């Protein structure tokens, strides 16, 4: 069995490696990438996202969210307060202002240190989840806007066509912004580029070892628990490393630089946090090996979850005895 110990791998494909999406994701499944939950992928030094990015300032940023926290250093949970529209130039400028501003580090570790003994004491205002892309057009190779739709993957795989459309987001940070422990809708992968700026560290559980994460995450939250048997699908519980290693969790971390990509696999929690203003791209995606996880996802039906008009079709034709309560949460 390849990777056995779940080690976060780091790959270097070739330019001729890096033609074809699926079959290099294939490769380092070969090689045992999933099992860690996440891989990162330094892309050939011939290849580019885009020309420059001196042009971005412009858009538009509908809903800022302020992330708030309640809990304790360790173990806390956020909230996302709405605040007024924005420009990407407004934001960078916000992000580099003494309120916002990374502080003095000496390395990675030491800003990681930092971030966990104060986060909860400041309220980050993050630019998630835009729809958009800033791939040139003309950038052929691991292009997030022009991947194999999951629909077109369910519909080969399966031959059922569904409704539903696959497109990227983008998420502008700044120090202390933060993702809290989730997998994907409907245990999907992701891929995300850190297009630029500064970093992006994040931690992991190998997917083996998830229900080990949800065991612990239920004593930590526990009315939260009670409201739902689901409650990582809200997608608001922050766990420090410290905790993980006190209760025994398996976990990886690594930090991402501007430029390269992380794959997250099926059913790999992760989380993780911004050093300073930044701007990544994501997407979700599929292959044949994700149906059978797609089949056992979990589902959130307390209403609180609320996602996307594509995940109606991966319900009701892969968890069709789950719809019915699923949808009453969606309405
Ligand atoms: O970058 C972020 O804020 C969160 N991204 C992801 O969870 C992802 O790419 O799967
Ligand atoms: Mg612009
Ligand atoms: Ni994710
Ligand atoms: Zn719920």
């Amino acid at each position: 069995a390849q990777n056995p110990n779940c080690n976060i791998m780091i790959f270097h494909p070739t330019k001729e490696e890096f033609n074809d999406f699926d079959k290099y994701i294939a490769y380092m499944e070969s090689q045992g990438a999933h099992r860690a939950g996440l891989a990162k992928i330094i892309p050939p030094k011939e290849w580019k996202a885009r020309e420059t990015y001196d042009n971005i300032s412009e858009i538009l940023i509908a809903t800022p969210l302020q992330q708030v926290a309640s809990g304790r250093a360790g173990v806390f949970t956020q909230y996302h307060k709405k605040k007024k529209a924005m420009t990407v130039g407004e934001y960078r400028h916000l992000a580099n202002s003494k309120k916002y501003q990374t502080p003095p580090h000496q390395n990675f570790e030491d800003l990681e240190r930092k971030y966990w003994k104060n986060r909860i004491y400041n309220s980050p205002i993050y630019g998630a989840d835009i729809s958009g892309s800033l791939f040139d057009e003309n950038t052929k190779q691991w292009n997030l806007g022009h991947l194999g739709t999951i629909q077109d993957l369910l519909e080969k795989e399966c031959g059922v066509v569904i409704e539903g459309v696959n497109t990227p987001y983008l998420y502008f940070g700044m120090w202390k912004t933060t993702f809290a422990w989730h997998t994907e809708d409907m245990d999907l992968y992701s891929i995300n580029y850190l297009h630029l700026g500064e970093p992006k560290t994040w931690y992991v559980v190998p997917p083996e070892h998830g229900q080990r994460l949800e065991r612990l995450a239920r004593e930590l939250f526990p009315g939260s628990s009670r409201g739902c048997g689901a409650f990582l699908r809200h997608k608001v519980a922050l766990i420090s490393p410290t905790v993980l290693k006190e209760n025994g969790i398996p976990f990886n971390r690594i930090t991402q630089e501007a430029g390269e990509f992380m794959v997250t696999f099926p059913y790999g929690y992760h989380a993780g946090f911004n050093h300073g203003f930044n701007c990544a791209e994501a997407i979700n995606f599929a292959t044949p090996r994700w149906i059978d996880y797609g089949k056992m996802a979990s589902q959130c039906s307390c209403g609180e979850a609320r996602v996307t008009f594509s995940m109606d079709a991966f319900v009701r034709i892969l968890q069709p005895e789950r719809y019915d309560l699923w949808k009453r949460g969606q309405d």
